[PDB]
């Protein structure tokens, strides 16, 4: 996260790191037992980190849990990251509390100009790299349909929206992908891809969580 600030410990009781002997990218809990991430950030041997603040330091909170299973969605293009979602599921169940919590899904799509939570332990620079060991968070507001294509000729796709600041400085950025966009308490979006960080005129992209609420609840009934 660029221009951000501090979340505070266990401020985002739904953000999960996932680690494969480091942290490679963020997550959210749905449920005691599944984290939606995105697809782009898909490998084998992952460990869910949950109740983490400093991911350098055991402080206290934490529950790490290996995934039992991942699933990519079927329609996921890794050229274009169209349908850039996945499914984990946690070997066994977390332990549910105050700062470890699910988030809920959505049950409309948000519309642009509504203020949303982005976080995660990605690049606070953009010029530059310096990773951060505490939780970052920054407040953004989606962006019209219209300025996202405009920003990204070719690129937007219905699966996809726009949030941040076209005069830049601020942005999700490389280690961020996967991590939760909450808006008014429901996941709307996932960290998926921008040009570079933080610059003017390109925009962080979403994917666009509400499109696929049937397939993940299908989904989780059946795994
Ligand atoms: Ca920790």
């Amino acid at each position: 996260i660029v221009g951000g600030y501090t979340c505070g410990a266990n401020t985002v009781p739904y953000q999960v790191s996932l680690n494969s002997g480091y942290h490679f990218c963020g997550g959210s809990l749905i449920n005691s037992q599944w984290v939606v991430s995105a697809a782009h950030c898909y490998k084998s041997g992952i460990q869910v980190r949950l109740g983490e603040d400093n991911i350098n330091v055991v402080e206290g909170n934490e529950q790490f849990i290996s995934a039992s299973k991942s699933i990519v969605h079927p329609s996921y293009n890794s050229n274009t990251l169209n349908n850039d979602i996945m499914l984990i599921k946690l070997k066994s169940a977390a332990s549910l509390n105050s700062r470890v919590a699910s988030i809920s899904l959505p049950t409309s799509c948000a519309s642009a100009g509504t203020q949303c939570l982005i976080s995660g332990w990605g690049n606070t620079k953009s010029s530059g790299t310096s990773y951060p060991d505490v939780l970052k968070c920054l407040k953004a507001p989606i962006l019209s349909d219209s300025s996202c294509k405009s920003a990204y000729p070719g690129q937007i796709t219905s699966n996809m929206f726009c949030a941040g600041y076209l005069e830049g400085g601020k942005d999700s950025c490389q280690g961020d992908s996967g991590g939760p966009v909450v808006c008014s308490g429901k996941l709307q979006g996932i960290v998926s891809w921008g040009s570079g960080c933080a610059q003017k005129n390109k925009p962080g992209v979403y994917t666009k969580v509400c499109n696929y609420v049937s397939w993940i609840k299908q989904t989780i009934a059946s795994n």
